[PDB]
């Protein structure tokens, strides 16, 4: 039979101390979590009890834990007038983490690529794990934004500000006209999608309502309401329902086929560690055990982020619009069929077309009238819907694509 | 009918200004070339007239030749105790280029990432070319060393040294016992191939008969003698008996398939510009012109690496044993065929297996006992021969592995 859903638990900030105890709890029931991870911890720069950020990372690749791409220092070099080895703590003594969080989109897009070089200079072999996902799965700093296929698109419009955070009094957020770090994040997320990223949001948060209350890991829901809340995300389209405004993933297709019956929770592990947040560890390590409980009876089934598209397997049934990734790469259904190990995705299947969120010119796309290309860095406007092929590149087709 | 030969005309050290008269030589000829760039000349600090790197980058790319990762620096940062802006003009004044040239491999295989982040940095829609092969095509300074696929790979064994140049007086070169800086060699080689790379080497340099002798430039041989020498590598395993001792490709199979009836040719832009190494541009651009003339009247073709080994293509015919590349990775024919756009290579083809030169555990290679492969941070000997899949992972067949 089919469970009630499927949850997605993610943590972000990792890898720290307080990982191990998380990921202890998550192994005592044989559950698999999602670690979108920030290697200045590795660095022993990022502001917390961080010394087994290395067994931390370690522990979660060996015990099956998918480890993504966070960012290298969580746009932290934004926050101040010149990134150090201070910086984090300095950033959390001013608490502007979501001021101006986004400036210069290709210098902050590249610190994802910085992030997957100081991975593997403290793990040489991290790519040898099959849960090692650093190069194909992201999350943006602060941003509940999404890019998951062609027409799965999302954007916080409000995640982060120019001038005043999002819970001080006088702040206003202009869909209109979002703040210039919104826009540059906007940027960030296209940059990511075609290096081949796609990018998660979240449909709930186990985290204080907002990051202005003081010692946040105190007032975490309990877990009984917690699962309650995660029941009420399912299938409601809660990315654009969810409170505060600056978590909301704005343009998220509600009802998108892909999002059905599925439920992305973020919580952060330095909310399970007694310190300088609250008890932590003494309370909230026990509402994580709980809820992983009474999830499953429930019956709720927890799953990676990897697995939220689904991998093309061999005799699988596709029907038409089915979406799976293949090699990391996102493909749509052309026709319902049974796949067999012949007939897997490729530039030129006539099963399956390239569906990534990304918007370089690409092989094998269905591309509509409205879309925008960029192909030997100039960008061209789709006139005519057409499956891309390798000669009906944008320079040479004058009725099917429109130089900018 | 067929060609004499095949040359790849491979181009090292740019992009700097004399890139843009050796492209213009080869645009007026219609021949592409193959440029493996350090983007330190884009930041102005690797001591060459440099000033039109980006314009010479962009030259590359808007003409059609085909753009490969040389990393960022050339390894400089091993030349000096601190890498700086002056630390290309403070190894110049040494010439201790060869000297401890790789020494972390981790860090110095790194530096080939950190080289894509600064191409997309100056050009941040460098990844829209069809023609930029950053991410899939590299080649070592110093290093005749190949990782082309699973049984056709090579290391320079003498390429750079612990103390002594290569042509100095007591250099001795043991086979048996190499320097660490060439083992640290072999190690960035095999990390580039379990990203995705293909390393390709020399057959034949047209440079100064070695590094050392005062003004490199205006003794560069000239044309009719030069391509004497491509005749003279053609099909003679010239990486093995090339001199002087540092520019042999040890262990290359001589006879292997994919080199058969070709020929790579190395040369460096910078030898082609009238300045500080001689005249250059007076005399060394005529010769460059005129070779191209002079090999295509003797039956030889000129093509770039990504086509070394050829791309799969719909309609052709592939005999058993025929590799190719296909999304970038080095597939073997299983069987005799004609490829059909559904019956594409991939990691579950009946027709190909996967046979990259990575080392990496990796679905769908035809492995022979005594393999090694890594896995989850471990390495596993194959004891029988066997086609991987996706359910016969190391950890769980401890008949077709054992761990080490
Ligand atoms: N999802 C973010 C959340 O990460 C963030 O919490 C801060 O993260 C910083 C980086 O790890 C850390 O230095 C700081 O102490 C945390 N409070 C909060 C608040 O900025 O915003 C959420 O959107
Ligand atoms: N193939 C190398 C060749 O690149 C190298 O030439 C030096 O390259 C440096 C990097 O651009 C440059 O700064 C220096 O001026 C060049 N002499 C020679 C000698 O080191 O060795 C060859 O194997
Ligand atoms: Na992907
Ligand atoms: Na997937
Ligand atoms: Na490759
Ligand atoms: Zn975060
Ligand atoms: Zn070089």
């Amino acid at each position: 039979t089919a469970p009630k859903g499927t949850i997605y638990l993610t943590f972000d900030d990792g890898p720290i101390n307080a990982s191990i105890d998380v990921i202890n709890v998550l192994n005592e029931q044989g559950v698999k979590g999602t670690f979108y991870f920030n290697a200045w911890h590795l660095d022993g720069i990022g502001d917390e009890n961080e010394d087994r950020a290395l067994e931390a990372l370690k522990l979660a690749l060996d015990t099956g834990h998918v480890v993504a791409n966070h960012s290298y220092a969580h746009m932290v070099h934004n926050c101040v007038d010149e990134f150090g080895p201070t910086s984090g703590a300095e950033c959390n003594a001013t608490g502007d983490h979501q001021i101006n969080a986004y400036q210069d989109p290709v210098y902050d897009a590249s610190t994802f690529a910085d992030n997957l070089v100081v991975f593997e200079r403290y793990l040489p072999n991290i790519n040898s794990y099959p849960n090692y996902f650093g190069e194909e799965l992201a999350r943006l700093p602060y941003t509940n934004g999404w890019r998951i296929t062609k027409d799965f698109k999302a954007d916080g419009l409000c995640a982060t500000s120019d001038d005043l955070k999002p819970w001080e009094p006088g702040y206003v957020c202009d869909l209109d006209n979002p703040s210039n770090s919104v826009k540059a994040s906007i940027e960030v997320q296209n940059i990511l999608a075609n290096k081949g990223y796609q990018t998660h949001g979240w449909d709930v948060d186990w985290s204080p309502e907002n990051w202005g209350i003081p010692m946040p890991a105190n007032s975490l829901t309990e877990a009984e309401a917690f699962l309650g809340y995660v029941d009420a995300a399912l299938n409601s389209c809660a990315p654009t329902t969810i409170n505060p405004i600056n978590s909301k993933a704005h343009g998220f297709p509600c009802g998108t086929p892909l999002h059905a019956d599925k439920v992305v929770v973020l919580t952060h592990e330095f909310l399970y560690e007694d310190g300088k947040r609250g008890m932590g560890a003494t309370q909230n390590l026990p509402k994580l055990a709980k809820f992983l409980r009474i999830a499953k009876e429930a019956g709720y089934v927890f799953d990676t982020i990897d697995n939220y598209t689904p991998v093309w397997q061999v005799g699988n049934a596709y029907a038409a619009g089915d979406y799976v990734t293949h090699s990391g790469t996102v493909y749509k259904a052309v026709t319902a069929h049974i796949a067999q190990q012949d007939w897997a995705p490729s530039s030129t299947s006539s099963l399956w077309t390239n569906a990534d969120p990304a918007t370089n010119w690409t092989l094998n796309v269905s591309y509509e009238a409205g879309d925008v290309v960029t192909y030997q860095g100039l960008r061209y406007l789709v006139n005519v819907p057409h499956v891309s092929q390798a000669d009906w590149t944008p320079n040479t087709q004058n009725t099917l694509f429109t130089a900018l």
